[PDB]
């Protein structure tokens, strides 16, 4: 299965995966509320000696409900699998319901 | 015809419809600018004694141009038909046009 | 789910549904063994002031196995939902089975 | 090719095209951050004397990243071709990167 | 609408259209009875500085019923719209009808 | 790109890839000339706490031209990527060509 | 248009059509309530001397609501067009309507 | 070929077929004019010890032109093949033909 | 079958067909080498009193190899079937064959 | 369900089925390792007197992993159902596993 | 690739191909301006002793711009490949261009 | 028709075909039991002077039941048609049949 993206019990979480890609070719970037991921192909630093070299596009968008709180943002890569944990927001301070009468 | 959603001559109006659903299983919820509707199936409180019991999903999104003014928001249900009337906003205080020269 | 039509434990039952349609625009008609339903659009008696006025065709056929016994035929409309209960018949007074030898 | 829409080396640019439409039937309109274009068919002011008169819908949306700065907004029409040049914004004053550890 | 081609009340008329193309890149050619149009892309004489440069094929055939009378043949280009007016012929000097008996 | 399978300049090589799968859930098996791969889902040994858990089938066939020489067979897993290197055979000791005359 | 079949103001009427078929190759047949038409190809009695001889199937079913009254049944063929006029029945001697309460 | 259903030279005949089904799991049932067949799966009385156990639905409808004469109705099963022979009726005591004039 | 168009053993022949159309609404027209047929709908001269009135387009083109010799051109309509017989031409006065060497 | 083909707990088993076909029209044939089945249509030895006579092709291939041991091969036909039981082989006398290091 | 048909630097050229067909079964025919090719199947003069005998249709049309000059027309067949070289014409003695003003 | 491949009355035979390809660009190759054909495009040795030059892939596999006996293998090319005749094998020295009891 390619990816997961969901509000967990307390936060927001993404998870994707990529063969070959090690701890080197990974980058991200933040904005006022926009996250972006940039993975690329460093499958040119050992040797080719091959045919089925894999090359594709990896960077991708994201927007958080509230402006992305930056400090506690965590992420990790293992066995060709990246995943990013990020804090939830504090929505629902006020609401009103039906008066259908 | 399932629904209508439109800016009338003075306000914003939604209208949808649902068999069975009476004045009980209806709920809404507001946000800073987000409306959401939650209807569900209380077709379990009289008796089944049936085969063609109808059950589906009814809640749905909405966003208003300007933050939803809450007081005068009205809505009503009759003959299995929901409809919500909500105040318009006061856009277009300034504009500029072509200077194609 | 649109409709149900079935032999229950003791009788025959139809059930359908229609938004808007109240206790006024409903009619039926019987025959020697043919039932027919005629619903129509009285969505012209309050006001239009609208775009998504719903108008369609509602009348529909039926035939009962035995000629429709007329007295105890019942029906009802609620929350835009029609349903007709009608007596079963007394088939299977005699039968013969295989003699495949 | 119908249109182009892109961030150039320094600004934002749209370009589209329309047969017949001259410097008369063109209009635009601005908002806090919303641009809209309104072209229409003045192919009724010379004469018809024709069959293949062209009539369609031309107005279209746009939103700029930052609220549309209004003064230096330029545009032009030639040979049935419209194009609008508009100032870029000043995003990316701060950023944070991975700490995948 | 792309083009029109028709016998008018007195003559024959074509009309087509092309963004960008001005009074320069247009050419035609005549034959004993064959007309041909050759438009091309001079969208290389101002500057590119662009992505959505439009380039396509424009030349096209035609045959007139009678050999094309050459003198009074007229044509014009405006707002990226070409159109050619050409004299009709003098067919139907004799006819015979049914004798189905 | 999913996989590569090819005769290299001197040997035979397979390469595939699998997210999540680490150095644990991997197995192979040999035969007289048949290779088979068995990967499975050990995504049950850390915790679920998730929705998009990935589970599928991974084992797959192979046959080598000549009976698989077993000693020098190598393979490796990194960044969720498996690949197996295996010795080539020594075909083409004799041949005959056309005599089409 | 191939055919017409309808209850007129007072009776029941069919109309169809067939090239070539003259007053010879036409037949019908009645039943307790079933009508059937049998037209065939007598395009073998003058001469072939041809390629595009037309041959197809023409007979077709019908059932009348009440058993077909036989005497006044009329029909006619002209210009390769058949049409059958037949008496209506006397349905609706009794009816009952809604009691939806 | 699955089945045959036809009026023979003197009667009416059905024939179908079913693997496994022996002389046990077969049943029929008659009505005023309705025949029905009920075969089922007794592939649970010897043992499973298997994977490709076959289970499906076998009962099926029939209506005879005239009310089914019951005595001489015959049927048989052999080599997983059922077939039912039933008496024809005595239709066509009277008829009327065209008067197309 | 709709139509036939063919060179017979000695001439050229067309044949088509049209329900309703009698000996009245038929017309043709000749040219230097162009034949055209014009049938239309006179299904307005008796009465409508109907629903399935048939109306369509019937005129159609033709070109003969050599200019249409006019005198001996024959045609006829019967049972809603038109057919036109026309003289062949006298092609093939000279020819040359391969010299492939 | 048409057929089953599988390695059971101890052997190899096929099972298929055929209406009509009795113990007569069945044949098989063996090879070094190839099995083939030949059923045909002896539905010509009793009488036709029918329309829905069934005729098709029944012979089919098979290959066993190891050369087919011939003695204990069993098979049977009942209720139009064929099935062949055949001995398994003795594979897996030696194996080697990963050394992914 | 099946065929080529093109105006070369000085003439007109066709080229096609056909297995089996030798220098015998080839024919052409000329007209005032129409060329036609007739190849056929003489794959009946040696012996069949075969299954995959090839038989198809080979004759085909052509029209030249100007009436086909007959003398210098050349053609040849080799290795199951035919090709015809034919003289070009002398078009474009006069022309007129745009006056779009 | 592209090819034929079949066991004749005494041997095995292939036949295919290729335009242009003469007695030069043809090659085959044998193995223990594998035949392979290699045709290629020598349509570069006379001249191009063309557009519709044909180039494709021609080599193809084959396996014989028994190891290919090499001496008497024959083949030939004529009129762009290849065909290979090869000796049959001597299968069926022993067999066993049903004992369905």
């Amino acid at each position: 299965a390619p990816w997961d993206i969901k509000e967990e019990e307390h936060e927001i979480k993404m998870r994707f995966d990529m063969p070959g890609l090690s701890k080197e070719d990974v980058k991200i970037s933040v904005e006022d509320n926009v996250l972006v991921i940039k993975g690329e192909q460093k499958k040119e630093d050992s040797d080719d000696s091959w045919s089925g070299r894999s090359v594709s596009s990896y960077g991708t968008r994201l927007q958080l409900p509230d402006n992305c709180e930056k400090d506690k943002i965590k992420a990790e890569l293992k066995n060709g699998v990246l995943f990013i944990t990020i804090p939830k927001t504090k929505v629902e301070r006020k609401v009103i319901d039906v008066q259908i009468q």
